[PDB]
């Protein structure tokens, strides 16, 4: 049962602008971007705002911290740079940016990479120098998913894009996973041994189809930390909602359905604490199909 336990807005806005969210390395304490291209610390349980930056001149879509706490990655819908990294330490200061990619994640394992998306192309940088190390895109091979979102496994050996499986270190295209939908383009799942590329679950290692899982058609997924625990919201076909109004979860060891949550609202991000404890759904009180944004975050222990 996810049960409520806190509910919070933008403090003192005639309309709220919350659009995405991921907890920060102090308990109590949620980073929130906004339509507006600011970053938010809010204490989640008094609801109350503890501070403000300015990173973009418009809508934070994404946002993502280090484990570390010492960066984190944003991304915005027309701004340029379309991405950036910031530092955290000591004075926040944006530390580099990626002009083009729309989508940002940091590396897994060794969090000393960014991998950067434009369309069906992916960008690997260095931390470090913000230096483009690689542009990975085969036009033999490519999906052409319209929504693609890169990403690299959980060791940072392989990178998937656009639906292909990438060796990093040689910057060759090892297997393209045929192609099933129009959009997504898929994840890893975090035990190292399948990739979960919309309602397919492939096996790494030999390529077969392991299982369908229909219900996970045209979702955006996040584990728990602890990847027991898989969440899926259905993409819908100014920023609009990216979601529909109901989330998914399901047994992560068996992709076996658990729950079903419609909160009636549209969704705009979701995420769990490190210690996974509880879920942050940033839900819009109002609708976009009247040009209203007004959300809030809404904050659920975890049954
Ligand atoms: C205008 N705009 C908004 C987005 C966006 N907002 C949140 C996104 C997003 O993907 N959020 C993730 C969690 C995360 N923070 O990584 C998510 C995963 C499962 C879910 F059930 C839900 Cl509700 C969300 C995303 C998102 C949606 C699609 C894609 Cl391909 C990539 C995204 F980051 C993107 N554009």
């Amino acid at each position: 049962a996810f049960r409520p336990i806190s509910v919070f807005r933008e403090a003192n806005e005639d309309e709220s602008g919350f659009t995405c969210c991921a907890f920060s390395a102090r308990e109590r304490f949620l980073m929130l971007g906004t339509c507006t291209g600011q970053l938010k610390l809010y204490n989640v349980f008094s609801g109350q705002e503890e501070a403000s930056y300015n990173c973009h001149n418009s809508a934070i879509t994404h946002l993502e911290p280090s484990r570390d706490g010492s960066l984190l990655l944003t991304s915005a819908t027309w701004s340029q740079p379309l991405s950036a990294l910031w530092g955290m330490k000591s004075v926040f200061d944006m530390k580099h940016s990626f002009t083009e990619d729309h989508y940002v994640e940091f590396s897994k394992h060794s969090q000393d990479r960014v991998i950067g998306t434009k369309g069906d192309i992916a960008h690997i940088y260095d931390i470090q120098t913000g230096n483009k190390l690689l542009t990975l895109f085969n036009p033999d091979l490519a999906n052409n998913y319209k929504r693609n979102c890169a990403t690299f496994n959980p060791t940072d050996d392989l990178v998937l894009n656009d639906g292909v499986l990438w060796d990093v270190r040689s910057a060759q295209a090892i297997h393209k996973f045929d192609k099933f939908n129009m959009n997504i383009s898929g994840v890893f799942h975090p035990n190292g041994l399948e990739v979960i590329i919309n309602t397919e679950i492939w096996d790494l290692r030999t390529f077969h189809l392991l299982h369908t899982v229909p219900a996970l058609d045209q979702c955006r997924v996040v584990f728990n930390h602890t990847g027991t625990v898989m969440y899926g919201a259905m993409l819908q076909a100014r920023m609009k909602s990216p979601f529909g109004s109901s989330f998914r979860t399901f047994n992560a060891t068996d992709y076996k359905p658990i729950a079903t949550i419609d909160v009636k609202r549209n969704i705009f991000d979701l995420c769990t604490d490190t210690k996974d404890c509880y879920l942050a759904v940033i839900e819009n009180q109002g609708s976009m199909d009247a040009l209203n944004m007004d959300t809030v975050c809404r904050l659920y222990e975890v049954g």
